[PDB]
């Protein structure tokens, strides 16, 4: 297994990256520096995570130390929902570039298909708790994303949390210039996504699996919720291979030809999570892990379910 997957712009994307959602600003600089030292080359960022400046400090130090060159890193960020209007997309990208202290991004994603009212709040709500939409549609935001490629700010563009009809809408866009390179979606043994992943891969779109460990630090976790890291069936597969449960959960998507982006701020775990290139799950193990699907989705907010472009009413 090769460590990088070819995208439809001819660039190679590392199949393992470091996630940064919920990584506190006081701890994420060290986390990214340790990750680069132990071999990570792909970092997944977003403006809404409120820590891009601190991620940028780490990247800049390791470029200055000559640990890595810029061309070896693969830096991803995402356009938040309050910037879907075509005249706001460039300025949102440039704020992220300014915080990360970079002159281009390797990949820039539409974070969610839903546009929200522009303003200071990331989740503008009405008096009854519903998100306030904007009158934007995904095709005009896509055309604004394409302009960032032509201006040299980003090397590739893609999408996140799009269902297959929303992907189809972009693929059928009048005058489509650049196809989405990536769809970043939730994927783990309790939400295996078979139909959407085969949809995407058949279309030449690479899939990145987010929350591969089930996001145990998500703020809305409840004590009664399932835990992938503690599932005794997954523990038994790990023990057979003399690996940890997290290492099996990271290797699983890699063998489906997915990119995977586990988050940690703990140095030991950052190093553990990288040590996944020296074993293989058997075909039988893969089919068994797929059988654990329960259509259990952890990233989906009730306040967004009446939005016209909410992605998760459709089957896939
Ligand atoms: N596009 C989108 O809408 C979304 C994108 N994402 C991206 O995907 C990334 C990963 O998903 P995320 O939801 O953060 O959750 P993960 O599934 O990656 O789980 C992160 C949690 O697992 C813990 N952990 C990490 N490694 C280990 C290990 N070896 N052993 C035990 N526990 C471990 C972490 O603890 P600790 O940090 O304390 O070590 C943290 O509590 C995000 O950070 C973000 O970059 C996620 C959700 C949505
Ligand atoms: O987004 C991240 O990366 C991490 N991340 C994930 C969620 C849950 C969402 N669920 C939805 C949703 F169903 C929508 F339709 C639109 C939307 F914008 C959200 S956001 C979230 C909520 C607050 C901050 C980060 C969050």
């Amino acid at each position: 297994m090769a460590s990088r997957i070819l995208l439809n712009n001819g660039a190679k994307m590392p199949i393992l990256g470091l996630g940064t959602w919920k990584s506190p600003p006081g701890q994420v600089t060290e986390a990214v520096k340790v990750a680069i030292d132990v071999g990570y080359r792909h970092i997944d960022c977003a403006h809404v995570y409120q820590n891009e400046n601190e991620v940028g400090v780490a990247i800049q130090e390791k470029l200055r130390e000559q640990v890595v060159k810029r061309e070896e890193l693969f830096i991803v960020s995402k356009l938040w929902c309050t910037y879907h209007e075509k005249g706001l997309v460039k300025g949102a990208c440039q704020k992220t570039l300014s915080d990360l202290k970079l002159d281009y991004l390797d990949l820039y994603l539409i974070h969610w298909p839903t546009g929200f009212k522009p303003g200071k709040e990331f989740f503008p709500l009405d008096e009854s708790g519903n998100v306030v939409p904007s009158d934007t549609n995904i095709l005009d935001t896509w055309a604004a994303m394409e302009e960032l490629v032509d201006e040299g700010l980003v090397k590739a563009i893609g999408i996140s949390n799009f269902n297959h009809l929303q992907v189809e809408m972009i693929l059928n866009k009048p005058g489509l210039k650049y196809k989405p390179a990536v769809n970043q979606i939730e994927c783990h043994p309790y939400l295996t996504q078979e139909k959407l992943i085969q949809y995407c891969q058949s279309k030449g779109i690479v899939v990145t699996a987010y929350s591969p460990l089930g996001s145990p630090d998500r703020p809305w976790a409840k004590p009664e919720d399932p835990s992938l890291l503690e599932d005794p069936r997954i523990k038994a597969i790990a023990a057979k291979h003399n690996k940890t449960t997290a290492q099996v959960l990271i290797r699983f998507p890699m063998q489906r030809n997915l990119v995977v982006i586990p988050k940690s701020v703990t140095p030991e775990r950052i190093a553990e999570n990288f040590k996944v290139f020296d074993f293989e799950l058997s075909s039988q193990d893969m089919t068994t892990l797929l059988s654990y699907n329960r259509n259990w989705r952890v990233c989906a907010l009730l306040s967004c379910t009446s939005h016209k472009d909410y992605p998760f009413h459709e089957e896939f």
